[PDB]
DNA sequence: GACATGAGTGCC
DNA sequence: GGCACTCATGTC
DNA sequence: GACATGAGTGCC
DNA sequence: GGCACTCATGTC
C-alpha cells in the first residue's frame, strides 16, 4: 500500500537475518520475503506489514485499519527500524576496507525506543536467542492482544510494566535486579524521562541514562544504537567485541574504534559480522 | 508528491488561518491553497510544502531533495501539525453544542517538539503578531539557511541556541529572565530532558515543566497541546479565556471544564475562537 | 556533688513548672526543688540530678556513676537546659516592661538535639498533655533501661527510632506521616545532617529543616528555640500567639516582633505566660 | 579553679608534646605543665588554662572572667581535647601488646570541629611545623583578638573564613584548591552541614565529607579521629602508616587493622608513635 | 552486564 | 593526598 | 506571564 | 501542624 524509497546497495537479507534472530514470538513475524509485527501509536493499533522491493529500490507498507489515523507515525518508525536515510556511499567510503564485503549493511533500529529499552536490559549477560526467549515471556504475560488479530500481540506497554510485580517478572527468568530496572525504565518513559528519539548530545544522554538502575555502559550504548539509531558509538563492552580484539582492554577497543569515526555504529556492526576479522597486523 | 489522508470535515480555512498569523518569516509561508516551511531532520534540510485536497479528503506533501532520506518522518511531522488523525464525529460526539458550529476544527500541531518551546516562551505577555515578528529575529540569527532554497531558512536548534549569548537575545527584544528561558531550554533538549512526543502521564510531564526557569504553567499547558498535541488540556490562566469566564478563578474555569473531559484541548480550541462565548448557568 | 552557679534572678518555680507540664514518665522525674533525668552520652549512661540553691544561686548536679566518665559534658547539658548563661539584665534591659513581671524567666533548653526534635515533632497539634504521653509511648518502646535505675530508662536513640517500624509507632496514637517524620529525622542525626549544636546561620540551617517531611516553619522554628537554644526567634505560627495577636497574621505578627530583637525568643516566652498581654494597635 | 577527673595511667608528657608541636602561635600556649589557649563559646571570649595534678589524678581548668558564664561547656570542650573518659584498662586490655608500652595513651582530640576541619586542612601535604605556621597566619589575618588578653586571638569563626577572599588566603601560603576548602567548609559550617559533634553513623558522615571539595578520605578520617574524636577509626592512606606497612595496599592495612575494633584509632597513635614498628610478618 | 571495592597511575 | 581515569575482582 | 510573599482552605 | 493547592498583589 504506503511505498518508500531507500538507496542501493540494501542487503535486505541481512537484515531481515538480523531481526529474525531477535524476533519476539507473538509480537514479530520474519520471512525472506517481509516483516510484519504489532505496533501501537497512542491507543491505535494494528499490524504493520513491510516488503522490500529489491528491484525498484521501494518498501511498501501495509497497515491495518485500526493504524490508518495515524500512518504517518507507522511510516516514520519503519524508516528508522530499516534505516531508509543511509547513503551506502558517504559510509562504505568512509570505512574502506572494512564495509567492502557488505555494502548493503543497515543499521537496525527500532520502532519504539521503550521497547528497545527493555529489550536492551533483558538481552544483558544471556544470549542473542535467550534474550528473545525472555523478552516473549515478558510480552505474553504483559502485552495486550490484537482483537482484530488475536495471532499478534502488542508488545507491553509503559504504563503496564510500570504496574508489575517485580517477583512476577522475577519468575519470568531474570534476577530481582533486572526486573526491578524494567519497572525504573517503564516510569521514565511515562515521565517523558526516556529520550524517544534521539538527543542532540549523544554522549550527555548516555551518561544520564547510566544513573538509571540496573543500566550500565553497554546497556546505555546498545541502546543509544539501536533505541536512538545513534550512528557514531562502538561497544568495546560487548561480548563478541572482546573476541575481535583478542585481549584488549575496553579502553583500548574504544582507542581504536576512534579510527571510524563518525561512523563507528556502523563499524560496530561490520565487526560483529565479519567472521575472521581482526585488528591490523600493524 | 506524497499524500496522506484525513477524515471530514476539516476546517482547512480555519487552520492555515491559524498557522497564517503566526507564521515567522523565512521559516514558513502560509497562503490559501498551501502550506510551506523550512524542515530540519538531524542534518537532512529541504522544503515542505502541504497542499490540501478537499475534492479527495487527501493531504498532498512534498519533499524537496535534502529530505527524501528521511521523507517518513517529515510526513509524521506534518501529520501531527496538521492533526490527520482526528476523527471529528467522535469529539463532536462529545462535545456536543459547543462543537457543531465548526465541526471540522483541528489542534494545530508542531513539527518539532523544541521549537513550538521557544514559540510558547516567546509568546508570553507579548501580542500574537508581536510574537511572530521576535521569533522572526532570532530564526534570523541562528537558522541555519538552505543551500538549495537561500529563501528558506531553518529554525533554530537546541545547540546552535544553547551556545548563545543571552545579551546578543535580549537585544532582539525581550527581557534577560526570558532569553536564559530560551538558553536552558535548549540544554534540556540538547540531554533529552525536554519530551520531543507526549507522554504516557501528560500532567507529571508538565509538573516538570513548570521547575525550568522562565516556565509557569500557562506555558507548559500552551507547550502539552501543541508541542505533544496532548488533547485534554485546557488553559485557565490564559488571557482570552479569562474573558471568557467573565469574574471566574482559574479553579472555577477548570472546574467547569472538565464537562469536556477528555477532549478539553479541543473544548479550548472552540471556545478561544468564538467570541462572545459564555459560560452556563450550571 | 558538682556544682554550677547562676545569675539572679532566676525563676526556679517557673523554670521547673514548665518542664514539670512536659515531663516524660520514666525518662523524667520533676519535684518542686529538684530536676532529674536519665541521661546518655555514647555509651555512657546514669542518671542525673539537679538541685538548684537559691540562697547561694548555684545549682547542684550529682551524677550516677555510670556518666562519671563524660561529667563534663553532662555538665555542659544541664547548663543549656537551664539556660545558666543568661544575664537577665540584659535581656529585661532590652525587653523593658514585657519582662518586669517575671524577670527570673529563662529560655528552657534541652539536654539533647535529636530528643528536642523527637519532642518538637511529637508536640505538634497535640495538647502539652497529649505530647507528653505520646512521647512517653515512644519511649517505653524503644528506650534504653538502666541497669542500675529499673525505675528509668533513657530517652530513644536515632539507632533505634532510624529502624523502626513506621506502622508501630502509628500505634502509639500518631498519624503515619508524624512516625514517618520521626524515622527520617532519627536517620538524619544518624548521618550527622542534624545541627546538634547552634549554627551560626539561624535561616539557612532552619529552612533546611523544613525541607524535612514531616517538619514545617513552626516545628523548625520551635526547634531552634529549644534545640539550640537560639534567642533571637518568634513563633508568628504558634496557636497562643495568634490569639496573643487577634486579627494579625504571621507578617504582620513578625513585623511586630522585629522590635524586641536579637531577644525575640525570650520575647516570644513572655508574651506566653501573661495571658492578659496584646499589642499597641500601631 | 575547676576539677575534672581522669582514670590512670595518663601520659601528660606525650600528650603536652603532641599538641606543643601543633600549637598556633597567639592561639594557644603549651608548656611542660600547663596548656592554655584562646576560647569562644558565643559571644563569650578568654583564656582557658589546664593543669595536671598527677598527685589527685586530675586535671585544673582556669577561666578568665570572659568565659565564665558558659563555664561548663568549657570544662566539656577539655575534656574532649584531653580524653578525660578514656580508661585505659578497658583500651589496652583490647589492645594487648601494641599499647603495652605507654598504657598512658591518649587520644588528642580538639575543642571546636570547625576549627579541627581548619587545621585538618590546612596540615594537608605539609609537615606538623608548617602548618602550625601556615594555620597560625590565617588566625592572625581572620581572628578575634582578647581585650583581657592581647597576645591571644580567638579562632577565626565560620563566618568571617565564609566571606574571605579565596586569594588573600592563597597568599599566606596555600594553593587555591586549599582556600577553596576552607571557604567551603567554613559555610558548611554556618549552616550545619558540618557535624560538630560525633554522628551515629561515622562511616556515612565520613562519606559525605568526602564530597566536599578539597576534602578527601585521608582528612575525613584524621577529621573523625581528631574533631569527633571517633575511637574505631584508622588512617591506611596516611603517608607514615604506609611506612610502618611496608609495601601493603590500603586495604590491607585496613585487613590488618580490623584486629584491633573498636579501638582502632587509638593502635593508630601507639602505631605512629612506635617508629621500629613493623606488623607481624605471619 | 551492573555495581561496589581496590588499586596505581598520574596530574595540581 | 585531593581527585579523574581506568582495570581487575567478586556477588547477584 | 513568570515569580516571589503571603494569606485561605481542605485533607491528611 | 504539615502541606498541596488556591487566590490575590506587586515587580520585572
Amino acid at each position: 500500500m504506503y511505498t518508500l524509497n531507500w538507496q542501493p546497495p540494501y542487503d535486505w537479507s541481512w537484515m531481515l537475518g538480523f531481526l529474525a534472530a531477535r524476533a519476539v514470538s507473538s509480537v514479530e513475524t520474519v520471512a525472506d520475503s517481509y516483516y510484519a509485527r504489532s505496533l501501537a501509536v497512542g491507543e491505535y493499533r494494528g499490524v504493520v506489514t513491510a516488503i522490500p522491493d529489491i528491484a525498484r529500490h521501494t518498501l511498501h507498507i501495509n497497515l491495518s485499519a485500526g493504524l490508518e489515523p495515524v500512518a504517518a507515525e507507522c511510516l516514520a518508525k519503519m524508516s528508522r527500524l530499516f534505516d531508509l536515510q543511509c547513503n551506502p556511499q558517504i559510509v562504505n567510503g568512509a570505512l574502506g576496507r572494512l564495509g567492502a564485503a557488505r555494502p548493503g549493511l543497515r543499521l537496525p533500529g527500532c520502532v519504539d525506543a521503550f521497547e528497545q529499552g527493555v529489550r536492551a536490559i533483558l538481552g544483558q549477560l544471556v544470549s542473542v536467542a535467550m534474550a528473545a526467549k525472555l523478552t516473549a515471556r515478558v510480552a505474553q504475560l504483559y502485552g495486550e492482544r490484537l482483537d482484530d488479530f488475536p495471532e499478534y500481540i502488542c508488545f507491553p506497554t509503559p504504563q503496564r510494566l510500570a504496574a508489575a510485580d517485580p517477583q512476577a517478572l522475577k519468575a519470568l527468568g531474570m534476577p530481582l535486579k533486572r526486573a526491578e530496572a524494567l519497572i525504573h525504565l517503564a516510569n521514565a518513559a511515562l515521565e517523558g524521562t526516556l529520550p524517544m528519539t534521539i538527543p542532540g548530545d549523544v554522549e550527555q544522554a548516555m551518561k544520564t541514562l547510566q544513573t538509571f538502575p540496573g543500566i550500565g555502559r553497554w546497556t546505555a550504548n546498545y541502546f543509544a544504537l539501536r533505541g536512538w539509531q545513534a550512528k557514531d558509538v562502538f561497544l568495546p563492552d560487548d561480548y563478541l567485541i572482546k573476541q575481535r580484539f583478542p585481549g584488549m582492554t575496553p579502553a583500548q577497543i574504544r582507542r581504536y574504534a576512534e579510527r571510524w569515526k563518525p561512523w563507528r555504529s556502523y563499524a560496530l556492526l561490520h565487526i560483529w559480522y565479519t567472521e575472521g576479522w581482526q585488528p591490523d597486523e600493524a
